């Protein structure tokens, strides 16, 4: 039913240090329009050097300073069961945790799909 969403810091967990950032949201349901959309919080930065499903982001799909990406649901998104971001050598955040956003918006906006997690930085 619900749709869920998935950080994880793959090289390193501590603040200050440098990692690539996984978040990967599957909507655990058909979709067909709309756009996929990943929303963190201060602290991270997507760059055109960062990738979805294998794909560099577009400075269309990034807004709000880096903030979040949003994906228009073209041919190569729609036939996925997941949306992989991968968000590469970046340096981490202070200690703390952090809530990092996945949805679709701008759908038929009758449906589930918000979801949500916590990404754990820890002390130096």
């Amino acid at each position: 039913q619900s749709a869920s969403i998935e950080a994880k810091t793959v090289n390193s967990t501590k603040e200050w240090t440098i990692s690539d950032i996984e978040v990967t949201y599957k909507p655990n349901a058909v979709l067909s329009l709309g756009a996929v959309e990943f929303q963190f919080p201060d602290g991270f930065h997507a760059t055109t050097r960062d990738s979805v499903n294998g794909r560099t982001l577009k400075e269309t799909q990034i807004l709000n300073d880096g903030k979040t990406v949003r994906l228009p649901l073209t041919l190569d998104l729609l036939g996925a069961s997941e949306f992989d971001l991968v968000m590469v050598r970046k340096t981490l955040p202070r200690a703390g945790t952090y809530t990092i956003k996945g949805d679709v918006v701008n759908g038929l906006g009758i449906g589930s799909f918000y979801a949500e997690t916590q990404l754990v930085i820890d002390p130096r």
